[PDB]
Formats: structure tokens, sequence, C-alpha cells
């Protein structure tokens, strides 16, 4: 067994390789997209994780795409997150904040000025996002058609990520994870299916990866490379955003570029919750030889699969999502081979304490 052995992750050291995957729960306070004491308790309960990766958090108000998702751009948000990270640390844990811009997976009603959300191109995501009704309950709504970002607006996006990282540092986070997956803004630019731009941000893979790499350079400069992690989902289709006809080659290009920055980690979301083709060991080898930091595998992993790939030296840690929602002490359970609490999917999004902080520990 290696899941319970230490691992150097950038500027921090995880005591085990059982990580908590970033999980949107949409329980923040509105107005203000403010983290709550309940959220602090939720994270505190899971502080034994090798590393806790927070729910996706807005880098700006424009980044918002889901009612209930927290932000890390306002004073009130920073003050709230400081309490959450302090609680995790009081329990000897480590926490990274996942930062995102939802791009076209949003709705005009939650955008500043009630205007259309932005993206690489003016193409509807053709999916749904979550809003709240008059009683605060989570509801699904079709996504609003986006406006294509003007070339001169791009620097602003990079600056928003940079500022969000500066705020993350002050908020007490140990690391930050750039959300470059699952069809959100950064992925919208990376994918040819969602990017039809004819300027230097569209077309070739070099052009498509331009934005995410500018963001990476900006945040490394703002804080430190060993404080930066990034999540990608470069193989398969996610929320209607595929990865092009040369997904494997383009993925290796991106990974090689990221490696040049010497960032803390590469987090690979292998499949959509709906499933997808499994990574071949050959591909895992090509990815491993191109990145020199920690590699985190994720996507319906089993303890056995984690041990198998960590043992083969293909990955360093595993991020568990749904098992962490239902098991605050997942580490102890996996170590003791204890049974897990049953999952209650109906309370994954929105609501309150029920289905959030009421899953018992051993
Ligand atoms: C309720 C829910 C919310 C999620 N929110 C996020 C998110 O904020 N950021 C992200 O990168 N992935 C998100 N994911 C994906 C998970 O991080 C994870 O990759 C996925 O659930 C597959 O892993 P699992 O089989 O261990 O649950 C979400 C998944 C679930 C079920």
């Amino acid at each position: 067994e290696k899941l319970f052995t230490p691992l150097k992750v950038g500027a921090v050291t995880a005591p085990n390789r059982v990580f908590m995957a970033p999980l949107t729960r949409l329980r923040s306070i509105e107005p203000g997209d403010i983290p709550t004491p309940l959220m602090g308790e939720y994270y505190r309960q899971r502080a034994s994780a090798g590393l806790i990766i927070s729910e996706a958090t807005q880098i700006s108000a424009q980044a918002k795409g889901y009612a209930g998702a927290p932000g890390l751009h306002s004073p009130e948000q920073i003050a709230a997150w400081k309490k959450i990270t302090a609680g995790v640390h009081a329990e000897d844990g480590r926490i990274a904040v996942q930062l995102w811009h939802t791009g076209r997976i949003s709705h005009s009603s939650i955008q500043p000025g009630g205007q259309a959300p932005v993206s690489a191109s003016a193409l509807n995501a053709n999916t749904r996002t979550s809003l709240r009704d008059e009683n605060g309950n989570a509801i699904r709504v079709d996504t609003t058609t986006p406006r294509a970002l003007e070339l001169d607006e791009i620097p602003g996006i990079v600056n928003d990520f940079r500022q969000a990282v500066a705020n993350a540092r002050e908020a007490g986070f140990d690391l930050v994870e750039l959300h470059s997956a699952h069809g959100y803004l950064l992925h919208q630019f990376l994918s040819p299916s969602s990017n039809q731009r004819t300027d230097q941000y569209g077309g070739s893979v070099e052009n498509r990866a331009r934005l995410v790499l500018e963001v990476v350079d900006a945040v490394c400069n703002e804080w430190s490379a060993d404080r930066i992690g990034i999540r990608v989902s470069p193989i398969g289709t996610f929320q209607n955003v595929d990865n092009g006809p040369n997904e494997e080659a383009d993925a290796l290009y991106l990974i090689e570029e990221l490696a040049k920055r010497g960032i803390a980690y590469l987090h690979m979301s292998e499949t959509d919750l709906a499933g997808g083709k499994p990574y071949s060991e050959a591909f895992r080898q090509k990815v491993r030889e191109r990145f020199h930091g920690v590699i985190i595998g994720a996507g319906a992993y089993t303890a056995e699969k984690a041990e198998d790939l960590i043992g083969k030296g293909l990955i360093d840690a595993v991020a568990f999502g749904r098992d962490y929602i239902a098991n605050p002490d997942l580490v102890a359970r996996l170590q003791k081979k204890a049974e897990l609490n049953p999952q209650r999917p109906e309370s994954f999004y929105g609501g309150g304490a029920e289905g959030y902080t009421d899953y018992p520990s051993l």
C-alpha cells in the first residue's frame, strides 16, 4: 500500500495520497457569493485528506455561472475564505482553492448587469447551469448564448486570474488549482469545437493553448510556481466540449508547455461523469515523462486502481469526488478497509446541512 505515504506537492507536503476532488456544492450566500460557516465545517470535517481541493471559485463576478458558487474577488469573500482555511489548518490539513471562469456555461441573470456571458466565440454551450428560485432552491436553466471576447479584453481575463491568486494567498490557501477543464472558459479556448477565433487565440493548438499558458505565467509570477496546480480534461468530451481530432497530441503539447513553468502539479480529470474511453498506459507514460511535478489522477477511481497506477509510478496521488462528499474521513476508511456511507446525490447541489455536513465519520 502506498496511498498512505507522504508526498511533496509543491510548497507543501501531503501525509497521504488520498485527495479531495474539487466539488461544487452551491451553498454559498447570495448576494455576495460568500462562503459560509457551514462550508467551513464541511471542509474542516475533511481535513485529514492528503490535500483538499476546494469547490470551483470565481476569479471575478463575470466568472460566475452558477447560483451558489463562491467567489474570491471581494473583501467579504476573502474574509470568509480566511476563516475556512484557518479551520482546515487548525486540523493540520492542507487546502487548495480551485479558481474558474465559467465562460459560456452561465446565464445572463447572474452576470454583471444581467448581460450575456463571455467565451472564446459566440456559440451556445447547449447545456444547462444551476440557478436558484424565489425560495433559494437550486434549479436547472438552459445556458445563455455567449458574446465572443474582444481581443483587447483578453489581458483583463489574465489579470483577473492573477488577482484571484493574490487573493488566494492572502486568504490562506496553500495552493491554487486553475480550472482548465470540463468545458469552462479556459477549456473553451483549448477546444476547437468551442473556439472558432481567427486571431492568435484560435486555430492551431499553440493558439488555443495561448490563453491558459498566459494565465499560468501570470499566476506563477504573482505568487510562486510551486504554489500553482492546474486541472485539465484533455481526453474525451465534457459538457459538450470535446478536445478536437488530435486530442492526444494536443494534450502532450499543453503538458510539455506547462512543465516548462515548473508548476506544483498536473491534475487530470480522465472522464466525464457520464463516462469515456480509459487512458492507456502508453498515454499515461507519455504524460508522465513530460511533467516533472505531481500528477493527480481522477475520475471514478477505486482504491485498487489508485494503488495500481501509483505503484507503476504513472501517477502520484488520486482525487476522490463523490466518495469524499459522503465520507469526511475517507482516508481512515480506506486505510482500515471500512465500509463507506451511502451517497445521496439529490443533495449534491444546493440546500443546507442535509447531505452536506451530516455524513458521519467512523
Ligand atoms: C456534485 C459534483 C460537483 C463537482 N464540481 C466540480 C468542480 O467544482 N470542479 C471540477 O473540477 N470538478 C468537479 N466535479 C468533478 C469531480 O472533481 C470529479 O472529477 C468527479 O466527480 C469524478 O470523480 P469521482 O468518481 O471520484 O466522484 C464535480 C462532481 C460532482 C459529482
